[PDB]
């Protein structure tokens, strides 16, 4: 199992949406309803929005959008948003069958490496409080809860 | 997510084979080849063999064959073989998306409960040495390595 991390490109769009869908159905099985998720996928992970995000990342602006590829097949992705010297980890998702193999850790390290290249010293995120899979991974990797907003925990990491 | 543990019945056959297939492809992705697995599924998990095993379990003889059912859908199974006062854990497999939720632990506890009812004080198993997922679960649950046979570790638990 060879895993490559690289910036996503527009050709990654269609399988990106499928990874997102598959990871979302799994991750939130006890949190949101099947329809809530299908609408979320349709509205937030639309072809147009992701394309624009993939482009802003490729153009080296306010998005960093990396995928993990297993034998050329996209199986995970991370997306950060940069404003000034700070980042927000918007998204980190893998195909459920590819979890617990350090692939999430690998995407995070890559982003962190690029943030350090960019002078970004703070990174923060919003995680649904009932998402133990995600929440536990984050605190195991140096994120600390600093606040809440609705159902989410606001976690933050400094460098 | 409601999980029920009960003895398998002949009507469980077709979805039993699919769980086995899906768990096998995942579990041994870096261990055996796609064909080795498809042959193993075809030859060891055949309709006839499993049926006979399900029957011997239902008849209360030398097999104990339990499934874990999530909302009426079979998602995992355990199978033990009894000879005298001792057992061998032949099989324990879940759909990959259902792992890491204590469902494996739940099947093991059920079998252990029945073994104790039956006076069975020793339980042993063979785990492929490169199966870290399975091997780690077993030692986290009181199994200790006592020997090897080919690629497998022979692990054993006493009560
Ligand atoms: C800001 C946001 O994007 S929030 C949404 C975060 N993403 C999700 O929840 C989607 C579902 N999960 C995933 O995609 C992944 O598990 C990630 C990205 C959260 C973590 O990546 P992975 O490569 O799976 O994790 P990695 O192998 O580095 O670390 C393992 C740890 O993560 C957590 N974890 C990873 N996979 C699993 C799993 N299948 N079941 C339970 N916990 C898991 C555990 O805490 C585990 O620690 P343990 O060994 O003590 O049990
Ligand atoms: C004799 C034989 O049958 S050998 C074949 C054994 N079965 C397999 O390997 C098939 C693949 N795996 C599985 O079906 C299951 O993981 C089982 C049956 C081994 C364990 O059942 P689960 O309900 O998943 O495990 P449970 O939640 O009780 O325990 C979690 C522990 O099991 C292991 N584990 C369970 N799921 C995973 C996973 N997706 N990735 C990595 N490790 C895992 C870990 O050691 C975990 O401990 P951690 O929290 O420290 O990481
Ligand atoms: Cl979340
Ligand atoms: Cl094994
Ligand atoms: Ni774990």
């Amino acid at each position: 199992m060879s895993i490559e991390i690289r910036k996503l490109s527009i050709e990654d769009l269609e399988t990106l949406i499928e990874v997102a869908r598959e990871s979302w159905k799994w991750t939130y099985a006890g949190i949101y309803s099947e329809e809530y998720i299908e609408s979320w996928i349709r509205e937030k992970y639309s072809k147009e929005k992701l394309l624009n995000e993939i482009v802003r990342s490729q153009s080296n602006l306010d998005i960093l959008f990396l995928g993990a590829f297993a034998d050329s097949t996209l199986i995970g992705f991370i997306e950060l948003k940069i404003i000034a010297n700070k980042a927000e980890l918007l998204r980190l998702y893998l195909k459920p069958e590819y979890t617990h193999k350090k692939i999430g850790k690998t995407l995070l390290l890559e982003a962190e490496k690029i943030m350090k290249k960019k002078g970004i010293l703070e990174c923060r995120l919003y995680v649904h409080r009932q998402n133990s899979v995600g929440f536990s991974f984050y605190y195991k990797n140096g994120f600390k809860v600093e606040d809440t907003d609705g159902s989410d925990f606001i976690m933050e990491k400094k460098y």
